[PDB]
Parts: structure tokens; sequence; C-alpha cells
């Protein structure tokens, strides 16, 4: 129920990914590796049960960017590969950056505020933020 990924493999996907959707690769940087099980030379993710995958989506998540329009392989092929799951961390960051800038304007859409995006859900990220609940340098 894991699919392991080298660190050679998931560098070159997220170089080429990266630059065809413009998503910073730093952020892919920075999320695989927390979300994930690190090993020698690369990752393992799990691919079964409810969170799945190197973004570690859920079914609705997941789903919720097909209805967008975003074409990705169906939930449970998606998760399991490398090139579909890098695409869905990012359409999902591209959807939070556009839902960010309308409601926090004049704020830069930091790494930081992204991944409590993602993690968090945009609706209770929002929440999280009005409530003054992210302390800042
Ligand atoms: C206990 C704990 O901490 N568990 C963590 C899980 O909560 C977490 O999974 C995340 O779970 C949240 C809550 O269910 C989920 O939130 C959903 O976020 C999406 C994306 O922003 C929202 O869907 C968007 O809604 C807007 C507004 O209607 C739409 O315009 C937009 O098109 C929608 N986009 C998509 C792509 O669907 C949902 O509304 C929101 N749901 C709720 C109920 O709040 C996250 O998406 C979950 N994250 C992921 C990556 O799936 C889990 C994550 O790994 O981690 C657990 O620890
Ligand atoms: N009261 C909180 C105001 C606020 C809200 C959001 C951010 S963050 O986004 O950047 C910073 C400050």
């Amino acid at each position: 129920s894991r699919v392991r990924f080298t660190t050679a493999e998931v560098d070159s996907a997220v170089a080429r990914i990266s630059q065809k959707i413009g998503v910073p690769a730093s952020y892919y940087q920075f999320l695989i590796p927390i979300e994930n099980f690190v090993v020698a030379g690369g990752f393992e993710t799990t691919v079964s049960g409810s969170f799945r995958g190197l973004g570690q989506f859920n079914r609705q998540t997941w789903d919720g960017l097909r209805r967008l329009g975003r074409n990705l392989p169906a939930f449970e092929e998606g998760s399991a590969q490398l090139n579909a799951s890098l695409y869905a961390i990012g359409f999902l960051y591209l959807e939070n950056k556009r839902a960010y800038e309308a409601s926090f304007k004049g704020r830069v859409f930091t790494h930081e505020i992204a991944y409590l995006y993602h993690n968090q859900g945009a609706p209770a990220a929002e929440q999280y933020l009005t409530s003054g609940r992210l302390v800042y340098p």
C-alpha cells in the first residue's frame, strides 16, 4: 500500500512540471518531505486508504480539482503515479493562490501559507489566517 519513488525521479518530474504550470519547485521541495516517508534515496508514499500520494489528497479534494477542468487521472490511479500526483499538488496550489490573493490583498502567498491551505483546505485556512493564528516575523 505504498509506492516508493527515488529522489532523482521526483526531482526531474518536479523540475518539468513546476515549469509547465508555474508553481515554484521549492514549494514541492518543502511539501513532499513533510507529507511522506523519507527514506535513503527517496520517498515512500501511502496509496491506500483515505489520504494518498505525494500530496496526501483525499478523494473529495482530488475530485474537486477534476471538477475545475484539470486533466487528472482518477484518484486511485493518479495518486499512485508520480506525474499526476505532482500536477495535483500544483493545481491545488494555483487555486489556493487565487483564493488567498482575493482574501488577503497586498500580501504574499508564501510556501508556508500555501501549505496551510493544502493541509487545512482553503475554507479553514482562510479562517485560521483571519483569526490571527499565524505568527509572522
Ligand atoms: C485531523 C487533521 O488535521 N486531518 C488532516 C486532514 O484534515 C487533511 O485533509 C484536508 O482536509 C480538509 C478538511 O476536510 C480538506 O479541506 C477541503 O479543502 C478543499 C480545497 O481547498 C475545499 O474544496 C474547495 O472549496 C472551494 C470553496 O467551496 C471551492 O471553490 C474549490 O473549488 C474547492 N477545491 C477543491 C480542489 O475541491 C473543501 O471545501 C475543503 N473541505 C472542507 C470540509 O473544509 C483538504 O482539502 C484536505 N487536504 C487534502 C490535501 O486533501 C489531511 C491532508 O493531508 O491531513 C490530515 O492531518
